[PDB]
């Protein structure tokens, strides 16, 4: 079996990752056939972090691109497509400066074009793209697009699909198949995949990614309390105010100030609750901030920082998260830890440690009060970051779309046997 390869650079707000995928040439249109071959994490910040030094953005890719040259056989370099897709870090920079955004894209394009891969462009994905391609990735990998059964006995209803929830650094996405009528065209997605129609809801909440929420909570704590109730008692840091308020996500709030934590789970809950506006809804039903959302339904996979945060609660804190009530309890216990108590649980590097309480509280509120999961619907959510040896994110679905590897219809319409 002769193999083909494809590469996606996922240029996220907080960092870039490279994924190399491989598939058999003769089976390339089968669902689930493409899988991850290798990956590489680019050292340092996201490409948007080089807004004032755009030349560095291209150079930042060099070491991982050098790895791609070793990972993909030489004779196949020329015919291996390479894409770069950038998400909310670049969407935010584009609000601030379309010129600086264009210079970054120019710098990554110049670097990528120097390599022997078939470079197919650097683009900024829409929030819809990001949500939908993640949903496609999960369902493709798990073979949910297969028509199950056989002639005269098809499973009915059709095999369910897995909803997707992605918590990145700068935005968060929710995407799932729905039978509810569409009320907002911006949220409505129709896919034709392997002869089947999927009616899908998606939304991306810009500024509701992990890093931006943490900045917004810090801005809020500074204004309301002058201490940080989500940070652990005994933890303090010198906050440079310029960095706090420079983001599009925090400009709305408002040189160095000392800020200390207080382990106040109840005040932390109150601070997080200010992130969700539930006061108004121009639709029949909303999530929050007046965004249309039908009832959540079916199974979901929650990946990226949902997975990393829950993994911390289960593996480091040793707490169950099987129910919303358990997640709330685990958040409380975590937020009530002092800095010495929390450090005692983590023998190694301590980066991100002071932030788990806030992120866990955010996640719990986002799911329960934002998306309106309840105990029944939450039981259907799993936290995982990989399926079939492949990282779950939008990259695979993006590559499948741009390489035209998912057919709208089966060959010869399968003689019409799925009609
Ligand atoms: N081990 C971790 N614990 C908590 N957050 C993380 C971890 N690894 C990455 N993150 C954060 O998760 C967010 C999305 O990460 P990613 O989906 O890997 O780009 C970013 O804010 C990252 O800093
Ligand atoms: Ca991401």
């Amino acid at each position: 079996p002769a193999l083909k390869y494809g590469i996606v650079l996922d240029a996220g707000s907080s960092h870039t990752s490279m994924f190399v995928y491989k598939w058999p040439a003769d089976k390339e249109n089968d669902t689930g056939i493409v899988g991850q071959h290798s990956s590489c994490d680019v050292q340092g910040g996201g490409i948007s972090s080089y807004a004032n030094d755009p030349s560095k953005a291209g150079q930042s890719l060099v070491r991982c691109l050098e790895q791609a040259l070793r990972d993909v056989p030489r004779d196949r370099h020329a015919s291996t497509p390479l894409y770069l897709g950038a998400t909310a870090g670049m969407r935010l920079l584009n609000l601030t400066s379309p010129e600086a955004t264009a210079r970054v894209l120019e710098a990554v394009t110049q670097t990528l074009t120097q390599y022997p891969f078939d470079f197919r462009g650097a683009r900024i994905l829409s929030g819809q793209d990001e949500g939908v391609f993640g949903w496609v990735t999960a369902n493709y990998l798990l073979e949910n697009f297969i028509k199950y059964g056989w002639v005269g006995r098809w499973i009915r209803p059709r095999k369910g699909t897995l909803g997707a929830m992605d918590l990145g650094g700068a935005s968060t996405q929710i995407t799932f198949e729905t039978t509810s009528p569409s009320e907002d065209p911006g949220n409505e997605v129709h896919l034709r995949l392997y002869g089947q129609h999927y009616r899908v809801y998606t939304h991306s909440f810009l500024c509701y990614g992990r890093d931006q929420i943490l900045l917004r909570l810090l801005a809020s704590a500074l204004q309301i309390h002058r201490f940080h109730p989500c940070w652990p008692k005994g933890y303090s840091t010198q906050v440079l105010l310029q960095e706090v308020y420079q983001s599009p996500c925090t400009m709305g709030q408002r040189a160095i100030v000392s800020l200390s934590g207080t382990s106040n789970a109840t005040l932390c809950r109150d601070l997080v609750s200010r992130l969700f506006n539930i006061s108004s809804c121009p639709f029949s039903q909303c999530s929050f901030n007046g965004v249309f959302q039908p009832p959540v339904a079916g199974n979901f996979i929650a990946f990226s920082a949902f997975y990393y945060t829950v993994d911390f609660l289960t593996t480091v804190m040793g707490l169950p998260v099987g129910t919303l009530k358990q997640l709330e309890e685990a958040t409380e216990i975590t937020c009530n830890q002092t800095w010495t108590e929390l450090q005692a649980r983590v023998p190694g590097q301590k980066t991100r440690l002071a932030d788990y309480c806030a992120v866990a509280m955010f996640i719990h509120q986002l799911l329960s009060r934002g998306y309106h999961f309840d105990e029944r619907s939450f039981r259907e959510v799993v936290f995982q970051k990989k399926a079939a040896d492949t990282a779950v994110g939008w990259a695979l679905g993006y590559m499948l779309n741009l390489t035209n590897l998912i057919p709208a219809d089966l060959p010869g319409l399968r003689k019409g046997t799925h009609f």
